[PDB]
């Protein structure tokens, strides 16, 4: 009938390489459980997530390349960016004179 692990190798990925979205993307397109990224082989990232497929037994035993999987690693990059920070009204010149001036946008 069905019962075992599916893996996905960046199959459907494409992008850059990233954290959350390396998973989001996983589970949105393969709708997998969990996904990770990793960099290698002439700077080439790539993506591996697993999800229970058919059944997914309690021995797992998934579908992997080779048996070999990557080590625990210690990446996941993410650092502080993206915080609220909008473009500023929309005066309107014609002919265009740059616009905006201080006083600074939020966030220091």
């Amino acid at each position: 009938a069905g019962s075992k692990l599916c893996e996905k190798t960046s199959k459907t990925y494409s992008g850059k390489c990233d954290n959350k979205k390396c998973d989001k993307k996983c589970i949105e397109w393969e709708k997998a459980q969990h996904g990770a990224c990793h960099k290698r082989e002439a700077g080439k990232e790539s993506c591996f997530c697993y999800f229970d497929c058919s059944k997914s037994p309690p021995g797992a035993t998934p579908a992997p390349p080779g048996a070999a999987p990557p080590p625990a690693a210690g990446g996941s990059p993410s650092p502080p960016a993206d915080g609220g920070s909008p473009p500023p009204p929309a005066d309107g010149g014609s002919p265009p004179v740059d616009g905006g001036s201080p006083p600074p946008p939020s966030t220091h």
